[PDB]
């Protein structure tokens, strides 16, 4: 229901682990603004997102499971923390994330 390697990733942020775990098609949603697009073009965002913001951490908060499932977490960075909403769509029987949502908090 909730790849481990989805949490470690953004524990370190590192974008290049969140490859594998990313749908071909992403909903990112930044500042309130929500883009769709593809798996590489979604990698190289996130690569930009945590170069901007270096991280030290990452937490899950909550959990939840749907037939989908999610994660709700805050990420700690030199820049504050932000919270991330991140859902997963079950394919092929493996969990791949199709949304993102990053807020500044």
């Amino acid at each position: 229901d909730i790849p481990v390697g989805v949490v470690v990733a953004f524990k370190k942020g590192n974008s290049q682990e969140l490859n594998r775990y990313l749908g071909e098609k992403v909903n990112l949603v930044i500042q309130n603004r929500s883009e769709s697009v593809d798996r590489q073009a979604a990698e190289g965002t996130l690569a930009a997102f945590f170069s901007s913001n270096k991280v030290s951490g990452f937490n899950v908060n909550h959990e939840g499971k749907r037939d989908s499932s999610f994660i709700i977490g805050t990420l700690t960075t030199a820049n504050g923390n932000f919270r991330i909403n991140c859902f997963f769509r079950r394919v092929q029987n493996k969990y791949l994330i199709n949304q993102i949502r990053i807020d500044k908090t």
